[PDB]
C-alpha cells in the first residue's frame, strides 16, 4: 500500500531531513528554564510550567522518562523540521540534567483548557472551528512526509479563551517513505485505525485521519470515547459492531489479511448501524447533516478511501469557518 498524497516527500529531500538518528543536539542551559508547577504526565514523560529566568515569559517544561536514545533524537529532529507551521507546538530549546543527564525539552507555553470539561460545552460552531485548526496541523506535517501517530484530545491544547490551538507529543511521529513496514503499537486504543488493529504495517499519513474522525464522533456525539474498545481485540469489534463486518471483509481481502480464527470469532457477523441512531437530546444541537457527511468520509476501514487532510479542509461543513477566515 502507499500513501496517495505526499508520498514521495523524503524521497525527493535530502537525507540530512529525515535521517533522525544521525542529528547532533545542541543542548542549552538548563538554568535558564526553572519549574514552576505540574500540568501533566504520561507514560513516557510528565510536563510542567516553567519560566524562561531571563525574559521572564512562561513555557512548558517536558521532562522525558529514560528511552533509547533513538526515539529521542526522533521527536527532536520531527519538531526542527515542523517549527514554525500552523498550529504545531514550537520546541524553544533542549536542555540536560548534568548529573543524571536527563533530557527535558522546551516549549512555547500554552494555557490549556482540559477537554473532559472544555469539549461538554463548545457549540456546534466552536467545533467546526477548532476541527478545521487541527486540521491545518495534519495537512503541515503529512506534507513535510510525517505521521503524527497519536492523534487524540489529550495531544490536543486548546485555550478556549483565546481560540488557540496547538498539536502537542511527538513522540510517536515518523517520517513516511513508501512502502516501508512500521509498528503497529502506536497511537492510544480508542483511537487505533484498523490497519493497526489488522496488522497492516504499510500504513501512511492515512492513519492520522481515522483517528481525527474518532475524535470527532467523540465531539458531535457526546460520546467519549466513541468506540470504547477494553484491550486490542476488543477494539476491532467495537468498530465492526458499527461499521459492519461487510466492509472490513472487502477491506482485508483487498489487502490479502488473514485475521486471526480467535480474533474472527470474537468480530462475528454484524450489519452497519447508520449514524443517526446515535442522536439524542444532548447532542442534537451537534449534529448536521453535513457533520455526519463528513464524519462518513473519515471513518471508512480502507485507509485508501479516507479523505486526506487537505480535501477535508474544503468539505462544505467547513464553509461558515473558511468564509471567516478570509476577512
Amino acid at each position: 500500500s502507499k500513501a496517495r498524497v505526499y508520498a514521495d516527500v523524503n524521497v525527493l529531500r535530502p537525507k540530512e531531513y529525515w535521517d533522525y538518528e544521525a542529528l547532533t543536539v545542541q543542548w542549552g542551559e538548563q538554568d535558564d528554564y526553572e519549574v514552576v508547577r505540574k500540568v501533566g504526565r504520561g507514560k513516557y514523560s510528565e510536563v510542567f510550567e516553567g519560566i524562561n529566568v531571563n525574559n521572564n515569559e512562561k513555557c512548558i517544561i517536558k521532562i522525558l522518562k529514560p528511552v533509547k536514545k533513538k526515539k529521542i533524537k526522533r521527536e527532536i529532529k520531527i519538531l526542527q523540521n515542523l517549527c514554525g507551521g500552523p498550529n504545531i507546538v514550537k520546541l524553544l530549546d533542549i536542555v540536560r540534567d548534568q548529573h543524571s543527564k536527563t533530557p527535558s525539552l522546551i516549549f512555547e507555553y500554552v494555557n490549556n483548557t482540559d477537554f473532559k470539561v472544555l469539549y461538554p460545552t463548545l457549540t456546534d460552531y466552536d467545533i467546526r472551528y477548532y476541527i478545521y485548526e487541527l486540521l491545518k496541523a495534519l495537512d503541515y506535517c503529512h506534507s513535510q512526509g510525517i505521521m503524527h501517530r497519536d492523534v487524540k484530545p489529550h495531544n490536543v491544547m486548546i485555550d478556549h479563551e483565546l481560540r488557540k490551538l496547538r498539536l502537542i507529543d511527538w513522540g510517536l511521529a515518523e517520517f513516511y517513505h513508501p512502502g516501508k513496514e512500521y509498528n503497529v503499537r502506536v497511537a492510544s486504543r480508542y483511537f487505533k485505525g484498523p490497519e493497526l488493529l489488522v496488522d497492516l504495517q504499510d500504513y501512511d499519513y492515512s492513519l492520522d485521519m481515522w483517528s481525527l474522525g474518532c475524535m470527532f464522533a467523540g465531539m458531535i456525539f457526546r460520546k467519549e470515547p466513541f468506540f470504547y474498545g477494553h484491550d486490542n481485540h476488543d477494539q476491532l469489534v467495537k468498530i465492526a459492531k458499527v461499521l459492519g463486518t461487510d466492509g472490513l471483509n472487502v477491506y482485508l481481502n483487498k489487502y490479502r489479511i488473514e485475521l486471526d480464527p480467535q480474533l474472527e470469532a470474537l468480530v462475528g457477523r454484524h450489519s452497519r448501524k447508520p449514524w443517526l441512531k446515535f442522536m439524542n437530546a444532548d447532542n442534537q444541537h451537534l449534529v448536521s447533516p453535513e457533520a455526519i457527511d463528513f464524519l462518513d468520509k473519515l471513518l471508512r476501514y480502507d485507509h485508501q478511501e479516507r479523505l486526506t487532510a487537505l480535501e477535508a479542509m474544503t468539505h462544505p461543513y467547513f464553509q461558515q469557518v473558511r468564509a471567516a477566515e478570509n476577512s
